[PDB]
Order: C-alpha cells, then structure tokens, then sequence
C-alpha cells in the first residue's frame, strides 16, 4: 500500500542494525535467522521469563541437560533425541550452549510447530494421524511427498502422533536444513545455490529413507 | 608389468563387453557396478546357489521378506530396517525386487564387510568395540571421522558389535552412497563432479549426526 495509516514494517529496517551488527556472526548466519524479526518486543520478556526456567544454573545459557529436563509452551517436552535436534539447530557457534538470542528462535520455531499442530489435528484434537503429517509440514515449508510423511510418522511416533512427537518431527526436519546448509557452503559443491524449498523438499525425501 | 607370465586383466576388457551391454541400464549406472567384475565365474555357481536358497517363492529374485528371512554366508542375517537398506542399495530398478546380478552385488560387498569385520575385531574375536570401527569403515572407502564412528556404533548396536550390527552399519553407509548418487544427480545441483572419498566421507559424518 502507499496508504500512511498501513505502513508495513520492511525487512531489514534501519531501526534493527544496532542491534544485528552486534549480534554473533554465526547467528547472523544462520537459515533461521529471520525467525528473529518476527518477535515483538513485548514478547521479549515473556520469552526471557521462560528462558530463565529452563536455565537451571542461571549460566544466561542452556544446555542440553537443561533442554532435556525443561518445559516449554503448549506443555511441549523434548526427548533427548529432540534436545540433541534442537542443539544442533540452535547452538550455531558449536559450543554446546545456547545463547538467550539462540532460544528466541528455538521457541519462535516451537510457536509455529505448535500452532500447525493445533490447526491440522482435525479428525481428532490432540493427535495428527498419518495423513495430517504431509499438510502441517508442507504449511511450515517443508515440501515433503506422501510416502516421506507416512515414514516419519512412522519412525517418530503409534497410531496418533502426539505433540511431543510431532516437535520431534519438526526438528528432524530443521536439523535436515541445517544439515543442508553446512553441505552445500562446502567449496566442493561449488557457488553457493539460492535456496530452493521444492528441491530441497526432495533432499528431506532422501535422508528421510536413510532413517529406516 | 610388461611381463608375459605376470599379465593383469584391465578394467572393461573387450571379453566382457557382450554381458556388460546385455545388463539393465539402472544396473550399469550404479555406484556399487564395479563389485560386479571382481567375482570369477567359478564363484557364480556358489552366488546362485546361495540365491536359490534364499529365493523362497523360486520366482528369479530376492523380494525384502526374503531378505529378512534369508541367511547370508558368515552366519549373517539382516534385520527388517537392514534388509530395507539393502532393497535400497541393491534394487536399483525400484521395482521391489533384487535380480540375480543385484544380488551378486550385495554378496560381494557382505564379504567385503565380513572380511573386514575379521580383520579388525582384534580386542575380542567376533565383535568390534567402538574404536575398531573407525578403521574397519576406512578400508573399506568411508572415510569418516572419530565422533561418527562412536555414533555409529551407539546407534547400530551395546558393549560390543557382533557381526549383524556392522553389516547393519555397512548397509547403512552404502545406503547413503545411493542417496548422495540420487542428490547429485539432480541437475539443479549443476554438472556432475566426479565422486571424492574424502568429500563424501564428511556428507556421511553429517547424515550420521541427522540419526539422533
Ligand atoms: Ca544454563
Ligand atoms: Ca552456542
Ligand atoms: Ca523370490
Ligand atoms: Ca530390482
Ligand atoms: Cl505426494
Ligand atoms: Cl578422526
């Protein structure tokens, strides 16, 4: 709109530079990024409040252990099989911390999971069956095909697919782009390719199959 | 040599060029093809009986319910996950099916693996302990790296890993050779590069780290 009652924030505006030039490099970096900008500043402090329950040695970090033993929005608990998903997403510097700006995303990325959950468990509340699994990651980006949905539902889950599970999904998911991004930065591969969520879609499809 | 008593056979010698264009194209396209020229026809009589053996239903091919069912030399027996990774390494056609020279394929790199397995269960006849299979997998081309390995053996077995297990891990670092083969021959990726041990020993590293 060119209408001055409208106005819609632009990405990348010049109020936020202070800030993202000071933040690290390596979460600067990352695929998730953008995730950042999509807080408000009001959220800022109930997230913070959050973060400091699951930092049970008020280090102004969380490790695994803390990720393992915490309790997050929508009464969403992470295995440690999960908690190691998250930290290999989230820690992007490598040091088995992660930093209050690396748990905003991590529980931005929660927020929209648990949101897709509630809005694609339809045949009944609670749960996603099997054929729910391909709608709510496609919703998140991920491109997925049926076969590829019924496997990890199948590797992740039972007949119903908790949220705890569907978390986990969701984070196999991300590591998968994560994973993604460190190969494809390797110089062999060559100039470095914009990314492109169809094709990607068909990377997930592939490791996928790796995991039975 | 130049030494008439001492003649090596080349690579893609004229003799077996008459079976080598009668094969299905999906199997001459294959990562795993030169398996195939290592194996004396005085050892394919052997192979079909054994495949016989396996082939309950007589119908010319190893269907996965055969292969989980099936025993292979050493005492080998494969798992239903390990049996699928074998259906995804060996059934290039996609058809379900494993064909006689697929199958020859598979038997060949189970004595591979099973020839190593003996050679590098040093601290304990028939069982690898977690640092043996750091090398065991070099020799035979994955070259990963000491954190993987440790991983491998946490996922694929325990104390010990018995043989089952690394033929388990076998299949499973064969299966990504498959996938890396599919990823890179997507022309969104750009001209085909030749394959590189090393480089592909770090895309396994990563896959690995995707497991948990
Ligand atoms: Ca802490
Ligand atoms: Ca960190
Ligand atoms: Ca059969
Ligand atoms: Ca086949
Ligand atoms: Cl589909
Ligand atoms: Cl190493």
């Amino acid at each position: 709109n060119f209408c001055l009652w409208n106005l819609q924030p632009i990405q990348g505006s010049w109020m936020g530079a202070a800030c993202i030039y000071q933040m690290p490099p390596s979460v600067r970096n990352t695929w998730w990024f953008p995730l950042l900008n999509t807080i408000p500043l009001d959220q800022y402090t109930r997230i913070y409040q959050w973060f400091m329950g699951v930092d049970r040695d008020r280090s102004g970090t969380l490790e695994i252990n803390e990720l393992m033993m915490g309790q997050f929005p929508g009464g969403i608990r992470l295995s440690p099989q999960t908690a190691l998903r998250m930290m290999r997403i989230f820690d992007t510097d490598f040091n088995g911390h992660i930093s209050f700006y690396e748990f905003m995303a991590m529980y931005k990325f929660m927020e929209l999971a648990y949101n897709l959950f509630v809005m694609n468990a339809r045949a009944r509340s609670g749960t996603l069956e099997p054929h729910e699994i391909l709608p709510a990651l496609q919703q998140l980006g991920f491109y997925i095909n049926q076969r590829t949905s019924l496997l990890l539902h199948r590797l992740f889950a039972m007949a119903f697919c908790d949220l705890n599970c569907w978390i986990a999904i969701c984070a196999f998911a991300a590591q998968t782009r994560s994973a993604y991004q460190m190969i494809f930065m390797n110089p062999y591969y060559g100039p470095m390719k914009p990314f492109n969520p169809m094709e990607f879609g068909k990377f997930l499809d592939v490791v996928t199959s790796l995991l039975e």
